[PDB]
C-alpha cells in the first residue's frame, strides 16, 4: 500500500534518498528551441526549460516560443498543461496559448510577490472597469467576477480574440495560501481546491488541457497534477493500491523537468494522495 510505504519513509527518515533516486532515474531530453538566443527573454529561469518533443507551439509564423509542456497521462485520460508564471513581457503570449490550446481553466500556485520579490507579472485584470489588452497577441482580457474564499480564489474571466471578434469564459482558480517556505501543514485545503477545479470541468476532455503555473511551472504545479492523476488512477484500476506514485511522477518527467522540486513536496504528494483517497472513497 502507499501509506504503507509513506510510514516506513518517516520511520527511516528515507526521504531525501528516496527522493535523490528520482531525481537520477528521471527522464533528461533536449531543449534547443529553448535555448535560442532569441528565446532568453521568454525564460523566467536559466534552468527551467521545456524539452522540445513536448513543448507548446504558439500558433504564430514569427516564433513560436513559450515556456510551457504538454504533459499527456494516456492511462489516466488527462492532460495538462505546466507554464511558468508569465513575464512581463510574455502575458500575450500566454493569453494565446490558453486561447489556441482552448483552454478552459487557468490554476496558479503562487502569489504575484512571495518573500518580496515577484514571482510571476500581474496576468490578469484586478478590476472589471479596467480590462487588459495585449496588443502584441491582440486580445482582451476582462475580469467578469471574483469569488474570494479564505484557502483560495476562483474568478471568471471573459477572453476575447479581437482579430474574429469571438469570446470565451475563462476560469481562474488561484490557490492563495500556499507558504513562503515548505509545504502546506495538511493537504486539506489543497485537495478542496484540486476538487474545485474538477468541479469546474477545467480538467475533462471536452476542453483543451488545463493550464497550470507557479514560478517555474515545475514544483508547487507539478504537486497539482500529480495528486490530481494518482487520484484519477486510483478511480480506475480494479487494484487502487497499485498506484505507485514514484512510477506516475517518473512518468510525468518525460513531458517536462524537474516536477516535484524537494523532499518535502514529494511527502506532501503522498500526503494529498493519501488523504485524497480517503475521502474520495471512505
Amino acid at each position: 500500500e502507499m501509506e504503507k510505504e509513506f510510514e516506513q519513509i518517516d520511520k527511516s527518515g528515507s526521504w531525501a534518498a528516496i527522493y535523490q533516486d528520482i531525481r537520477h532515474e528521471a527522464s533528461d531530453f533536449p531543449c534547443r528551441v529553448a535555448k535560442l538566443p532569441k528565446n532568453k527573454n521568454r525564460n523566467r529561469y536559466r534552468d527551467v526549460s521545456p524539452f522540445d518533443h513536448s513543448r507548446i507551439k504558439l500558433h504564430q509564423e514569427d516564433n513560436d516560443y513559450i515556456n510551457a509542456s504538454l504533459i499527456k497521462m494516456e492511462e489516466a485520460q488527462r492532460s495538462y498543461i505546466l507554464t511558468q508564471g508569465p513575464l512581463p513581457n510574455t502575458c500575450g503570449h500566454f493569453w494565446e496559448m490558453v486561447w489556441e490550446q482552448k483552454s478552459r481553466g487557468v490554476v496558479m500556485l503562487n502569489r504575484v510577490m512571495e518573500k518580496g520579490s515577484l514571482k510571476c507579472a500581474q496576468y490578469w485584470p484586478q478590476k472589471e472597469e479596467k480590462e487588459m489588452i495585449f496588443e502584441d497577441t491582440n486580445l482582451k482580457l476582462t475580469l467578469i467576477s471574483e469569488d474570494i474564499k479564505s484557502y483560495y480564489t476562483v474568478r471568471q474571466l471573459e477572453l476575447e480574440n479581437l482579430t474574429t471578434q469571438e469570446t470565451r469564459e475563462i476560469l481562474h482558480f488561484h490557490y492563495t495560501t500556499w507558504p513562503d517556505f515548505g509545504v502546506p501543514e495538511s493537504p486539506a485545503s489543497f485537495l478542496n481546491f484540486l476538487f474545485k477545479v474538477r468541479e469546474s470541468g477545467s480538467l475533462s476532455p471536452e476542453h483543451g488541457p488545463v493550464v497550470v503555473h507557479c514560478s517555474a511551472g515545475i514544483g508547487r504545479s507539478g504537486t497539482f497534477c500529480l495528486a490530481d492523476t494518482c487520484l484519477l488512477l486510483m478511480d480506475k484500476r480494479k487494484d487502487p493500491s497499485s498506484v505507485d506514485i514514484k512510477k506516475v511522477l517518473l512518468e510525468m518527467r518525460k513531458f517536462r523537468m524537474g516536477l516535484i522540486q524537494t523532499a518535502d513536496q514529494l511527502r506532501f504528494s503522498y500526503l494529498a494522495v493519501i488523504e485524497g483517497a480517503k475521502f474520495i472513497m471512505g
